[PDB]
């Protein structure tokens, strides 16, 4: 209660399911968009007591940022992609081909490292235009559609603030040095052995447990529920382990 051993945004706001999702960028770099609207989605829904409960689009994020945020399928930005919430705010959307919410993602689901039936993952891929419109059979308009963050903020490098942070507020965006054997992972507590760095990683932070005395991160990759443990993974907590303690960020939806 002063911080249990053990916590998982799941069990703490069954009324959200968001936070049970696992999503997939396609081919485009777009990992900073996905962890991003991924907790967007869960404190909507975690704020208003799940009175409010959407997908937010990964879509009008990735496309509409612009520059602010980096460029798109070639990778981004996740601080800038909380701080674009706060000024220009977000619409629902959900999966391929889901034709839910305001502005479905519009890149197809692919494996990711993994064997599956959908094609293999190719390079990033071109990014969509912004077209702020809805889907037809989408009700309100787009500029109506829109979730705006309070604030947005990062969070600092510590373990503790972390955890708090969750507690309090819902899941985070976070970020880490992927070294080869990440790519690699299908159950337990994630630990960098061998492998050499593949640049950084965007994620969504849920909880935080402890595995036989290891104490790890609850997270949720975009590669489709196929990779990893059914999508999500674990890794080692209190280390700054490949830096999963040093990008996190977050923000407080704006009520209205
Ligand atoms: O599957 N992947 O390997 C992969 C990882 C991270 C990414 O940002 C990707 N983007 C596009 C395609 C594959 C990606």
């Amino acid at each position: 209660l002063k911080l249990p051993a053990s916590f998982d945004a799941r069990e703490q706001w069954p009324q959200c399911p968001t936070i049970k999702e696992i999503r997939d960028q396609g081919s485009c770099g777009s990992c900073w968009a996905f962890g991003a609207v991924e907790a967007i989605s869960d404190r909507i829904c975690i704020h208003t007591n799940a009175h409010v409960s959407v997908e937010v689009s990964a879509e009008d994020l990735l496309t509409c940022c612009g520059s602010m945020c980096g460029d798109g399928c070639n990778g981004g930005y996740p601080a800038e992609a909380w701080n674009f919430w706060t000024r220009k705010g977000l619409v629902s959307g959900g999966l391929y081909e889901s034709h839910v919410g305001c502005r479905p993602y519009s890149i197809p689901p692919c494996e990711h490292h993994v064997n599956g039936s959908r094609p293999p993952c190719t390079g990033e891929g071109d990014t969509p235009k912004c077209s702020k419109i809805c889907e037809p059979g989408y009700s309100p308009t787009y500029k109506q559609d829109k979730h705006y963050g309070y604030n947005s903020y990062s969070v600092s490098n510590s373990e503790k603030d972390i955890m708090a942070e969750i507690y309090k507020n819902g899941p985070v965006e976070g970020a880490f040095s992927v070294y080869s054997d990440f790519l690699l992972y299908k159950s337990g507590v994630y630990q960098h052995v061998t492998g050499e760095m593949m640049g950084g990683h965007a994620i969504r932070i849920l909880g935080w447990g402890v595995e036989n005395g290891t104490p790890y991160w609850l997270v949720a990759n975009s590669w489709n529920t196929d990779w990893g443990d059914n999508g999500f993974f674990k890794i080692l907590r209190g280390q700054d382990h490949c830096g999963i303690e040093s990008e996190v960020v977050a923000g407080i939806p704006r009520t209205d």
